[PDB]
């Protein structure tokens, strides 16, 4: 008979508060006035000690995680708030209704939302205390919560019931509040330089030059297909084309491919706009903003990640260029026309010889990527940018002002993957339009509205991308990104794993009572 | 032969572009440093009188809109920068490179985005200038900008090209730096009450029990069919139940319906959940918000809109009981039971008196409704809540503490229209559930996960939801939705739309020419 027991005790439970409620007892009031969160207890009334009694009369509310007790007269309970625990010492002696102290003390179960009125302390054990004169039930917990902690792996458990995982994981807490403390990191850094912070369009009547597969949904008034989006590049491109020269959006895109640790169908990035201003600035921006950031984590510009290890995020980075980086290793330099033929015939004996195989289709940004890929991102542990990417890598790019056959851009490598990424943004219409004809022809209708914009004159800008997910990973030291995502995508379970799952769940009632 | 002249004007500015190119000029250079922003400019050197000219070497750069010469040695062009202008006086004199100086003053075509390197300066006519020691095209403009202003109203050929709307519609921009003002102001308020701004999926395995048709996606990996979010409610109430104890998230929503002056397909609200407290304290914690968010605007909590009018946001602000209001204007009081046959039955008459057709099926809840809807909303002009609605009214809403058939929620209309509202959530899981499933057999799949999450002990929590681009709408004086959204979602227009467009075009042009 499938999960025997839970279902026993959830039904008993809805029993017990029932019953509770005739009694005279509300399980779910309305209102109670907390006068004082138990952070704010603890910074409060630390300084006092043992047996030492506070006059005050303060509030708290919070989930009770342990019911213990060493008398009738005297209960025990931990409970929990803001990820910090307050002892709450229930004796019937200080306790003002009698009759409701024994009543309340016995319909407590461990998981329940509780309320408390009293006296601030600190008891003989040393143990932070509130001695209460008045509790009450605040919402009845009618499942048992599982041990702490649980779920450490099985990220599945964990990841479906987020809500149980943030209860029996407090630890996890900490990576979510990092992230939101990244973004807001981000929008200052931007708004104290006169930002404007926008909002563009997710659904799309047109699908992207973009190779990526978007989710695809219907317009039904229109009677229109609609595209989720890739980035907000385009439409914030064409606002600074309309006159609004520093533009950002942290927002959420869509790409309708695979699951794994490093990907989710839909994440979270920030895109700036700034006029006037090419990858240089954005790259001393970049270090400035990330360091800003990682001296709020700590106190210094240096890191530690997993044992240990430091990440120094000490401005300046340090900075390679690309093919400079293939040469510097390779032995000398490389053949000029680097997209011909003696370029690629070259490329392939390093593609042979320094452990490298390339793939088929060979192509020379193919093998180039692969032997950058291999052997100079190895060891890419500290925050580097690597810049000058060749036109072959870059197409809708902007060719270096100086020397040939590269471009103004750069990516910022840290701890072996790409976090951020920038642009001295192409403003050629006329060259935009052939790349943008070009590529439609390459995945085989473009968009216009776009093209007609830049060609209103697009002025010089410079544009930068940033991975907030793969940022707050790198930040949390977590490799996995549903680590540092509320509600990752998860596969709905079919009726096998459920019943395996609840099957585990009495496994271990079932381990308990015997 | 279908627009001639602009086809024309184009290829005639692409020739124009690259000879200027071979002349040695690069019409996209990739850097120009810009020493100071015009506002700034302004700022700093408006101290300046006629004929005084600074020692000073700043460079500015922006969109020339305007350029007209009484000389050869003597040039005027209104170029234009963050929505404001600064003249250049380009005198030949003052010129460095005399043969650069007739090359790029003639080059110039309204639009271009140019940068100028000089000196500030009052002229005698007291216009505020800067004259050149060195200027260049930074991008140059390929098509004839509209007037100014122009596209008033015509609201299409605006919110098509917005990025021309942005330029010859400066003012416009006002709004949009209104709205982003607004978030701002909401996200510090609930960040410096502790609250966690996070983020809820878009996507969802489930549809959702509202009665609003969602976008439909699908993803490939997974095969299955998702649905876009109506609301972040359910998640965010389970961050709640998971222990963190206030969240908020600003974001976005879709609705498959239809497209009006206050319907966007895609819009954005902002939801947050707040444990230990009631829709009494979220009626506080709205008068606060708003209020400095109207002071910001003006200087004190009263705004004024459209010919003007007053809109005074001073706490508290009015509030009122639903069917106290209808028993006020009915002339007595209601029929108990308000669901029941002597409740409607009383209910009619009224709406056969008061002026009121309802309408079929004449549901309780609908004549109520309609009641409330023509009579009691006209002239609610001023920011009021609407409290206590009832059960009939309110089917997830929890019960009022004190008097029967009431709940505890408050819809906050201002100017006819309702802008925010909020609840004291309901926290009985019993209920919630027996209210999921009943709403699933009324529009005849429910989300289990949440209601599992609430059965392990919701606590007792405060809920708010806000209408961004509507509150935007009424702080922007504006009647049109498309006004506080960049870029609307818009029925894609047919060659027959698209000719007329283009034929009018050339119309404006013909007109000048001749
Ligand atoms: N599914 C996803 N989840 C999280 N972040 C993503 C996802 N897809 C793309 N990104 C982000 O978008 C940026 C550009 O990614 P890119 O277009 O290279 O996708 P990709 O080829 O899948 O990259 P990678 O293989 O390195 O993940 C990266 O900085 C990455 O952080
Ligand atoms: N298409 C939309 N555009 C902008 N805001 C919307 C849209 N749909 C809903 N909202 C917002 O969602 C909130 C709840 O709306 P509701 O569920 O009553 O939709 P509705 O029945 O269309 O409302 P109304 O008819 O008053 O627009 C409102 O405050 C409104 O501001």
């Amino acid at each position: 008979h499938h999960h025997m027991l839970s279902k026993q005790l959830f039904l008993n439970r809805c029993k017990d508060v029932e019953e509770y409620q005739k009694a005279g007892h509300n399980p779910w009031p309305h209102k109670f006035n907390v006068s004082i969160t138990v952070p704010e207890f603890i910074a409060k009334y630390s300084g006092l000690e043992k047996s030492q009694v506070s006059d005050d009369i303060v509030s708290v509310a919070g989930r009770v995680l342990s019911k213990r007790s060493s008398s009738s007269a005297l209960m025990f309970i931990d409970l929990h708030d803001s990820q910090t625990k307050l002892q709450i010492m229930l004796n019937k002696s200080a306790y003002e209704n009698k009759e409701d102290f024994v009543s309340l003390t016995k319909m407590i179960y461990r998981g329940d939302i509780c309320g408390f009125t009293g006296h601030p302390t600190r008891t003989k054990t040393g143990e932070l205390s509130l001695i209460p004169i008045s509790g009450m039930i605040l919402s009845p917990c009618l499942h048992m919560l599982p041990s702490m902690h649980y779920g450490l792996g099985d990220q599945e458990t964990r990841f479906r019931k987020r809500y149980l995982d943030l209860i029996v994981n407090p630890e996890s807490v900490k990576n979510f509040v990092l992230r939101t403390k990244v973004v807001k990191a981000v929008r200052k850094y931007l708004d104290d330089k006169g930002f404007l912070e926008v909002e563009t369009p997710i659904l799309n009547t047109i699908p992207g030059g973009a190779t990526a597969r978007p989710f695809i949904t219907h317009h039904n008034q229109l009677d229109i297909q609609m595209y989720m989006r890739i980035a907000p590049e385009l439409y914030l491109k064409e606002l600074v084309v309309g006159g609004i020269n520093r533009v950002y959006e942290i927002g959420r895109l869509f790409r309708n491919e695979g699951i794994d640790q490093t990907h989710n169908p839909e994440f979270t990035t920030c895109e700036f706009y700034m006029a006037y201003a090419d990858y240089n600035d954005i790259m001393k921006m970049t270090e400035e903003l990330l360091g800003n950031m990682v001296k709020d984590i700590t106190g210094g510009s240096t890191k530690l990640e997993i044992k240990k290890m430091v990440l120094d995020f000490t401005a300046p980075f340090k900075r390679i260029s690309y093919v400079h980086a293939l040469e510097e290793k390779f032995g000398e330099k490389i053949p000029r026309p680097l997209d011909g033929p003696e370029a690629l015939t070259f490329l392939k004996k390093q593609a042979i010889r320094f452990n490298a195989i390339c793939a088929e289709p060979q192509t020379t940004a193919r093998v180039m990527d692969k032997l950058f890929g291999d052997l100079i991102e190895v060891d890419l542990v500290q925050p580097t940018f690597v810049c000058d990417q060749p036109q072959l890598m870059s197409p809708l790019a902007k060719y270096h002002r100086s020397e040939p056959e590269l471009t103004e851009r750069f990516e910022l490598f840290i701890l072996k993957r790409e976090i951020a990424n920038a642009y001295t943004e192409l403003n050629n219409p006329i060259v935009q339009r052939s790349n943008f004809e070009q590529q439609a022809k390459d995945k085989a209708l473009v968009d216009e509205v776009f093209l007609d914009a830049i060609e209103h004159a697009f002025p010089p800008t410079g544009g930068w991308g940033l991975g907030i997910d793969r940022l707050a990973m790198l930040l949390a030291d977590v490799d996995n990104i549903k680590e540092v995502i509320l509600f990752p995508t998860m596969r709905p379970e079919d009726e096998l794993e459920k019943k395996a799952r609840e099957a585990k769940e009495d496994a271990m009632v079932a381990q308990e009572k015997a």
